């Protein structure tokens, strides 16, 4: 049976994973950003109704509660794509090959981008509330053998100075928002370490209150939220169960950091010589890999443009 | 390995599905029948404040002329969420602790109030119909259902429309009772056309213009797929974006391998649970991947009930 | 507290660690190959010793039991810098600082080396007693916070092409031995995997007889050795203790793939974007940072030439 | 947290050490005291083949000059990894267990039929002076030594060497008796010298040509780092190279922090066991880190005492 690696590009948007996958004819297929299903196909410009309800939110036009249903709205739309692309890849894959690959898919992004770190995100910008967010969570596909995720390193200046002249179609240049984003992955990548560690996360639940990352520098923090707790301080069962989920979903991920602080040859190299260390698996039928590459490419040429 | 039976009780409310449940749970020793109820607490106070309140008050208020249909389809998406947390946090838990199938007493029986399906596809369609939802998220919560696991057992009830009328009438939306009875009339309708060996992609252009487990091949017509020929999701060649017919290949996987039963409820409450005791006897046990998964699965029921129904 | 970044290059032999490494004043200070000591210093010519006993053995001029007596008294002699070396710095080090470093401290291998991995690799090469493996584990220094270890990727025609160009002083080019220690290194990688992912050693090990890698993939698969095992099968307690402890030193280590298939300059770029997912820890005092350099500089200056 | 109190009794064999030991668990109540004995089974069967007659045989051959000086400490360095095996491991599956210091019943008490120590430096370290063994590689071994983990009591024996030789007879090295008391009694003013705050590096210079808790400083040639000043750990310059040098920073770390008791094996059997039953007062108890630390610290003692002491 071939080989496959998959390798899924993600952390905060605005440092060039786009630039870094575009530089680079069967071996290698490419899934790109969705933005015609975010613009159009979906619903119609997603990305500016995002921006725009912040933004409304921070002048106090709307309220908390107007803000959160729009939010949690808008990213059903946005993690569309990627969910209904795992969900027809998932009987595909098979296990894990070991220590080159029949092919390699790059894509842009993986589920939890819109089912976790936006969502987190907008939790922390007062746009989404905290059980939205571990709805979302609790919706997160099952983590097959050999996802491979890469997240990006980049000195906050060096970001805004990338992120202001790559602004995206009804995007506003919200540093506040920058600084969520880049926490909440920050957090994800001492989270999958934290339970690849063994970390436990209601072993060590009390210390929030009171080798691996403390809890406090992990995403079980964020989920610390009043209103997720009893009147006598205690997470409620379905919170805590949603938690248990994350864990489970998160630990058994590759993490992989790419340095963005760099030209774009750079960071192609880079991420390059970063898979090596990737893990592939097989997959399941001997007709997947070319089933694999249309689905690919039929996804980049309907809503990659 | 100890065997477990799961048995999902769905349908339209307004039936007597909860009483049916409980009268069932009754039957059973302390121990050895467990049930997870309706997660009414986590709508009304958990989740978010009162949900069903303002399911009804967004479909009243579009009714009316009082706000958009994307103002009532932004609302309906993220109630939606919120019903359907509890049902896929139970089924992410669970799920591990599901074997292979056995045969059609075992080790332990759950009855749950509802499945997955119930939020993730059945409202959202229903409320598509009713012009509060679009057919583009409606396709994305059906993406998002969890892999079915082995020995699905999916209840559906019947009962002519004006009896159903009569019992859920004591607002009372006609309109949405007619939209959840035809969307449940073709869910059923799509599980039998699936499991008699249909394929939608060949059916499609068939399209233009209830039995679960029996009778011959129903037409794609009157299956969940005719739902989604929406001009939206159509591309200007006529076919549907692969994006959606993707969904729509998810649909048919996730409903293909469950195991869909008719409960007639135009009966009295104890002959409800004489006929849904009857029933469980063609229904699809599984093994456990533990010895202690049988424990835990009670635990989890009796917190999830204790915590979320009442 | 200042940080600190503590790198140790290791993986097979014959890779190019050595040049790697080379390519690259007071931010960052190289700990090299102690070949002073196993030349002159701890005994004569250790790596001699080592290649001319397993040779006997091969040709039957010594039995398997000379074998690995000599070849466990070699190995104490080959860890000794490495342990020496950690005990030292193992008070220094604070807890991990999270996702520049006042210090990046780059060694030339860890203690896993000599005390895991050749031992390993001998015992497949017959010429080790398994219960001195696992002696040698039992002595594995505790895992401390930011231990990342750089392990190396590359085919095997090249690693022998390689490797028969850059010989050590009474080194013997033996294909069956690079196989071993390329197999253990393999395992290694797996293993660590393994134990991020949840693994447990004690519920998998009926496999070996009937998302991470199988049990039969890892270094456990090497310990079902006979010699280890009771009349019924059983592993005593004593090696199952044993297998506890590399579980839990292995499980916080936080390895890195890099590809020697390239040139020395490639290797040398590789080996620095790597660093980037790299985790850093705090020093304990504010003079460590000067006693760290003065240890490594003394270090290579006494033993690295 | 319950408290814990780890008595490791070493020093010299042929004192009496193990009976001493029995008799005092033999007076404790049956799950208050554990006892981890000598792993001899493991020494003679499991780990190798017969491992203390081979290190005698090997000890003779070199006398006799049958064998090299080379050959044999090939052959004592893998029969001592062997040696402390069992020692080794078994603080690796304690340390996480060990809590900090409480103070001078306890919950627990774990009697140890010797230390770490005894196999990764006393024996390599009297092998040494009987030529057997190069300094290298006992301080090898020295850096291996495993951290010192709190409330770290060890018990050392006294006994005139004429009552020594008598009860150790029934080979009889006696040259390796005189330096294995020799050691054990370096050990013991090493600890001292620490306590009072000595300085290996300081006194070094002083070099050229017992009380472990009691007494005024000992002069640094009466201490372990005596036996370091082989002329194969010294540069050309005189001084120690650094690697060696850091070696004994590691013993000096290593020995400053434990608690280290002598006991006068110059009597019968039951006033050892009185006389040790009274040192234990001023042991240091230690608390555990979990509430179910006792229950498998007395299981891991049992299991060893069952495989390895006979
Ligand atoms: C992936 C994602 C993005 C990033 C898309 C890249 O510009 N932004 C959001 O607001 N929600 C999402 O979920
Ligand atoms: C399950 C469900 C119900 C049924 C709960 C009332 O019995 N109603 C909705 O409006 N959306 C849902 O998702
Ligand atoms: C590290 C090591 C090497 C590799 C040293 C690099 O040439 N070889 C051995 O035989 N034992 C050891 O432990
Ligand atoms: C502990 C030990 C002993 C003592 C065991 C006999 O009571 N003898 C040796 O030769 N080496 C050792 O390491």
């Amino acid at each position: 049976m071939p080989t496959l690696l998959r390798v899924y590009i993600d952390g905060p948007h605005g440092m060039g994973k786009t630039t870094t996958t575009q530089l680079l004819r069967d071996d290698i297929v490419y899934v790109p950003e969705p933005m015609t299903y975010w613009r159009v196909l979906g619903a119609s410009e997603t990305i500016a109704n995002i921006y725009t309800t912040q933004h409304r939110l921070d002048q106090g036009e709307i309220s908390a509660g107007d803000a959160a249903v729009v939010m949690t709205s808008a990213q059903i739309t946005m993690g569309m794509p990627y969910a209904v692309t795992d969900a027809v890849l998932a009987p595909h894959i098979g296990g894990e090959a070991g220590s080159p690959p029949a092919l390699t898919l790059i894509f842009d992004r993986h589920p939890i981008a819109a089912l976790l770190c936006y969502p987190a995100a907008r939790y922390l910008m007062g746009s989404m509330t905290p059980q939205a967010v571990l709805a979302f969570v609790a919706l997160i596909p099952p983590t097959l053998p050999g996802t491979n995720i890469v997240l990006g390193a980049l000195p906050e200046d060096r970001h805004i100075d990338r992120l202001a002249k790559r602004q995206r179609p009804g995007e506003r240049l919200d540093l506040a928002m920058l600084a969520a984003i880049r926490r909440v992955y920050g957090l994800l990548a001492n989270t999958v370490r934290y339970l690849q560690c063994g970390g436990s996360w209601r072993e060590d639940w009390g210390q929030l209150s009171g080798p691996r990352p403390h809890i406090g520098d992990t995403l079980f923090t964020l989920f610390r939220a009043p209103e997720l707790l009893a009147p006598n301080g205690d997470l409620y069962n379905v919170f805590a169960w949603a938690l248990d989920v994350l864990a489970k979903r998160l630990r058994s991920m590759h993490v992989f950091i790419l340095d963005y602080d760099q030209s774009p040859a750079g960071c192609r190299d880079a991420l390059l010589q970063l898979t090596s260390g990737m893990v592939q698996t097989h997959v399941t039928t001997p007709g997947s890999i070319p089933t694999i590459c249309d689905l690919a490419r039929t996804f980049a040429r309907e809503m990659g443009e």
